[PDB]
Parts: structure tokens; sequence; C-alpha cells
DNA sequence: CCTAACTGACA
DNA sequence: TGTCAGTTAGG
């Protein structure tokens, strides 16, 4: 816990190297270095649009079609949508839907 | 509309 | 412990 403040530049661009070293499945070790930032927070920041692996890019016609269809079969099973969309994992497509497309198209 | 952050719930 | 699910939060 602790450091309730937003994820600083000295966390975001620091955890950035730790994932390239360990991988997005060692949040137990990641948190060991960030101390306060528990594995949960680390993953939340990461899985969204922090990932350099997931080059920052906004949704467009060619990506809107992904949630428009996936949400038509899965709906709120972002777990499957995520795996079906190599890149935008969990929060990526989820956060997008219920923010940009919460108005339902 | 786009990404960030914590909180609530689940496997 | 890691992931999923949702809203609130800042941009």
């Amino acid at each position: 816990m602790l450091i309730k403040g937003p994820w600083t530049k000295e966390e975001d661009q620091r955890v950035i190297k730790l994932v390239q070293k360990y991988g997005p499945k060692r949040w137990s070790v990641i948190a060991k270095h960030l101390k306060g930032r528990i594995g949960k927070q680390c993953r939340e920041r990461w899985h969204n649009h922090l990932n350099p692996e997931v080059k920052k890019t906004s949704w467009t016609e060619e990506e809107d079609r992904i949630i428009y269809q996936a949400h038509k079969r899965l709906g709120n099973r972002w777990a499957e949508i995520a795996k079906l969309l190599p890149g935008r994992t969990d929060n990526a497509i989820k956060n997008h839907w219920n923010s940009t497309m919460r108005r339902k198209v």
C-alpha cells in the first residue's frame, strides 16, 4: 500500500524495465522492488496503456469493430475479448468501452 | 472521447 | 497472487 499518490514517472518508467526483465506474471517480485506498490496496482497501471510492448495508440474504426462485435458475444467477459485481441489487454478494451462507447455506439 | 488509478469482486 | 470487472478520476 502506501504512496496513495498517482503512479509517478519514477514508477511507470521504472516498472517498465522490470516487466522486460521478469514478465507480466511476477507482480509479486515487481512489488518487492516498488515496496508500496502491491502487485495489483502494478498490473492495473501496466495493463491499460503503459506497456511499451503495447505502443500507445488510440482506438479507431479498425479497432471499434473489435469491441462492437466482441461485446455482442462476450459483453462483459473482457477476459476472453482481451485474449482475442493481442495487445489491448483487459483494461485496454474494457476501459475504452465503458468510457468512449458507454453510450452504446 | 482517451488513458489513468483505485476499488470491488472473482478464479 | 494474479486476473477480472466496474466506476471514479484526470487528461
